[PDB]
């Protein structure tokens, strides 16, 4: 068993975003093969249902990288791996190449805890989203220099609850996850978002671009990717005409 | 329901500007099948009337990743998306890959308001472009540093009074836009131009060269993209034989 | 009407390099339709006689991402578009892509002019290209840094004037026509050489390289293209077996 | 004669990673040639017993970049060479393109040996794996800067003893090989590992992100490359399907 | 006339490396065909017999972006041009893709000359290559930054004394030689060796990375090529099965 609800919510869970761009001879695979394709999709989740869970987005038409994307979480990276690795052999997977692959793992907070910052981790922990559900995904890998990470665990602290302060305010608008990827991938995190308002998202990364923290970025998108919330099926019923 | 002149002018609107490039392949379509597509798209932008604003401009024989591209603007970006998603589906959405994409959203201005700059904003707002109808068309996305960002509303808006005293006289002459992208898309900014002078529009950027903002510059262009404007089917007319 | 003595020669004369590379599938195009396909550059060529001035350079075996480029020159911007476009419905412009493209235009002397540097400027125009037919071209794209257009035009100059000194010189040996890019293109400039003598040549770069204006360079090159003058008819000849 | 555990361990070894990424026409070999893939590479393999150490890995699913990659150790480049040559012409390897090469050597320790630090080193040779077969590999290439290399050995040794303080830990988890290449390929060092406990791996990243070391990185990745650890024929025959 | 042992050690003698890469329709020419062109290379470089010097190196295996590369040097690039093109028209030619070209120029000595550094042009001229036919050859471009060119000729040959040093040494163990191509291409040098070595070499570049000279390096690989030493048809022989 694999709670979409636990799963989300614990560390040591393991994240492998995947963006996917079909080929031309996709328009070519027989409109038939085609409308089957969704479904085929819909029942690898289901059988992969006690060892991943699975999130697919429609990205064409927004995006020059990507037609759509997973989100993998797992407990085993391993059963990452094998679900992606049967995706590939579905009728879809044979006909879109992968553009971007992001791998990383869940941990406990490291600044903003009870223990080190009980003031803002309240607020944090106490904060509810609010309003119409989300329509969009963003997904933003992020780097830092190593002179970031040279940086006292002190001076990070301070630099991680400014970083808080401006954003508590943002989580009635916008959900977040955060990734780690230090060693396991180019990057060192995976930020995830779902928001309904992408003129509130936009104030929210100007408002983190305006502060320090932002001077140690190294990447902080490349690719930024924005697309769309729908159910597995209903992503690839959207690429199948 | 869209007027042309309404949304141009409005807050909150979405731009969705995304550059094609036609595959060889194309030049196979049987000429009948090829001078058929130019009004599929005509009827395509009929039949979304009432979702997006839509401009197409002719780059081939201009820009090395471009053949065309498009400019959607749209109260949604779904709905930018869908048209986009259709257009993909179309005889020559079907022979064209995607080679650039940005997308934004119109905001009040920030710097130079009626409260902020009432000088220099009286002059903005009451200046009129003169003489013959553009021909020429330039997009140009920007992305400004950590550095920039982390300085004071005071000190930036100094910075953008010295960019708007050199520009205004070029109103006259160009045609500009501006739609905000930070959090979005990879850029903090897509720019749009129309004009009919290229010298003027050279002089134009050399004066905003010259300035201490464009020392803050880590993508001012890349691709800067000028091609010509046409009615949308007269762009599909051109690409076709 | 457009005379190849008078148009290299004024202000206000768009350029537009464009570099193609030849598809595998051009060595299967049967030869003959292959080598009437110069026949079919050369009537384009003259069907164009009062629109635009057309060179063509072999680069094919000195270059990586080319095995020609054209050198446009026009009045009208549009026209060279149209030229170019019409160029890519001929046989060799069916089985190459563009792998390059640098869009600038011809001004007026900003440093090194009769009133700014007299003596220089005089040294300029009565100085006269001895030595045998070019055989090489050369065309180089530079853009420079926020840094230098921040300089005063005073302290520009100093650096244009240091520029121009050691390289008068290299006027007998070496062919130059400077365009004007920032804006149009991702380039401040596009620099144009014809020469026979490769030694020298860089010799003459090796002399720029060590003043301060090099320490502005952003772009100075990339790509570097070097390749090979003929008449039109004659390198797509070359191109044919 | 090539015995696994002494060639592992000896100076003066050559390791070659390639990654590999099958073609989409692959999909098309028949389902019959594709499941005798498998028993050619380890014939291969067997053919060379004598001549290399053969690893393979998969990261199908988990990289954009390769869906499978070897690493190879010979006591003689040239060898290496042959029987990757030979390789790549068995099925499979007809079949995927080279995504990544990298060419190191091994050497005797210049830091952290019995003479210059016999401290650490006590702690790094008496230091025993623990617990689970390692089910992951990860390869990371790193290339430090010119002020590196430019510091004195006193104040590098200074640096790779911080290095190694707080790492020796991590040898009950992790398994580590250092190639060294500067003049050979396009990276300083080539760093192979092996763990079950992802999570433990990044912490170790973090570790060493967080120390001066770090400063000096230009390539520490790019790619960062994670796939999971089976027998050469095991690797094919999750290719095949 | 053309002898290998003059116009290696002669000043204006033309580089031109052309690093290819086959394509995969190559396993799909006719086994005969395939073993038929090494014998036309063979007779195409007797073609040339006086126009050019011709070598050819294989890489497939411990290269990701070649399988092969030529070294030509010339009198005259333009007949370095015609060669190469007429072996883009070979059957091997026209199975492989352009991957790297690099265009330079022979030199005399710049620093290390008799009269400027009497003390080392002694050294390097009185040792000589000892020890077995070079199995490996090595390719490097380096490029040094605005400061180094800025640098007094005075500042930079007190830095290319200590360059010199501790390659001395090597002597016995490496050759090398030096193209120049500032202007000509897009790099300041290409750098050729070969060795029978790799360690050796390895050393050596480490000396050389640890000196400030290196710290002006821009480029200084990228790629760095290193592959294997063989006669012009048994590399094609090579790429042959
Ligand atoms: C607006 C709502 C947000 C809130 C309440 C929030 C909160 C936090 C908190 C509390 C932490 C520290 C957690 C820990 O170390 O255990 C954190 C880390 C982080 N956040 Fe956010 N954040 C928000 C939005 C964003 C946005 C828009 C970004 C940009 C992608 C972002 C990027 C990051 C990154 C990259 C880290 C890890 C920094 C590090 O490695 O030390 N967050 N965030
Ligand atoms: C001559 C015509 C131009 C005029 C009158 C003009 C005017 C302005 C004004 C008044 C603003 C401030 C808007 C606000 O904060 O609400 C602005 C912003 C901006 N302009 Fe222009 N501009 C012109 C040409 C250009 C050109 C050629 C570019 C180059 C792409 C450009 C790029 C930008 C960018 C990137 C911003 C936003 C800066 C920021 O985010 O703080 N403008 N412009
Ligand atoms: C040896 C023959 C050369 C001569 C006589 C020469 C002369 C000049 C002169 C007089 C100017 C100023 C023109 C004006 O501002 O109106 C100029 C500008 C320029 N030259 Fe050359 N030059 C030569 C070679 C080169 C070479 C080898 C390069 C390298 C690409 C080069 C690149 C440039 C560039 C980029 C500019 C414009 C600088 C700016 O934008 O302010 N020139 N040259
Ligand atoms: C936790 C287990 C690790 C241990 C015990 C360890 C230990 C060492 C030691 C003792 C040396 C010096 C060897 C010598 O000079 O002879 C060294 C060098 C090196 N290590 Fe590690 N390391 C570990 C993990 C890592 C990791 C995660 C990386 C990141 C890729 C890494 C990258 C390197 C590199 C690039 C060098 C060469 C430095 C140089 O060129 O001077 N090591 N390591
Ligand atoms: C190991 C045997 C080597 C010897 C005996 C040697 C010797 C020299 C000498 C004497 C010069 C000055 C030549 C002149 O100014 O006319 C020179 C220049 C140069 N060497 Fe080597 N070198 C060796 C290895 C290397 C290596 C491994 C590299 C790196 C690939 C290298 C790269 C260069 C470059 C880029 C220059 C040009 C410097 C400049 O442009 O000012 N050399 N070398
Ligand atoms: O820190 N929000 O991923
Ligand atoms: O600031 N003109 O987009
Ligand atoms: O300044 N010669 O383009
Ligand atoms: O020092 N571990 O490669
Ligand atoms: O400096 N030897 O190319
Ligand atoms: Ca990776
Ligand atoms: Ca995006
Ligand atoms: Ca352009
Ligand atoms: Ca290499
Ligand atoms: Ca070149």
């Amino acid at each position: 068993k694999i709670e979409r609800g636990t799963i989300l919510t614990q560390p040591g869970v393991f994240g492998v975003f995947t963006m996917f761009k079909l080929r031309p001879d996709w328009n070519k695979v027989p409109v038939a093969e085609r409308k089957g394709a969704a479904e085929e999709v819909k029942k690898l989740i289901e059988k992969h249902k006690d060892n991943v869970l699975v999130d697919l987005y429609l990205t064409r038409g927004l995006e020059t990288n990507s037609d759509f994307f997973f989100r993998i979480n797992a407990y085993d990276l391993a059963k990452a791996q094998t679900f992606m690795r049967e995706f590939r052999s579905t009728t879809v997977g044979k006909n879109a190449d992968v553009f971007e692959t992001l791998v990383g793992v869940t941990k406990p907070l490291n600044y903003i805890s009870k223990d080190k910052s009980p003031g803002l981790n309240a607020g944090l922990s106490s904060a509810t989203y609010s309003g119409p559900a989300p329509r969009y995904v963003i997904v933003i890998p992020v780097k830092k220099n190593a002179e970031w990470w040279n940086m006292s665990p002190e001076e990070r602290l301070k630099e991680m609850e400014v970083h808080t302060t401006p954003t508590l305010a943002y989580l009635v608008n916008v959900k977040r996850k955060l990734y780690h990827s230090t060693g396991l991938d180019d990057t060192d995190f995976i930020t995830y978002f779902e928001t309904d308002d992408l003129t509130a998202f936009n104030n929210l990364m100007l408002s983190l671009a305006q502060v320090k923290e932002n001077k140690f970025h190294v990447r902080w998108g490349s690719p930024t990717t924005l697309g769309t919330i729908h159910s597995p099926e209903d992503v690839i019923k959207a690429l199948a005409d």
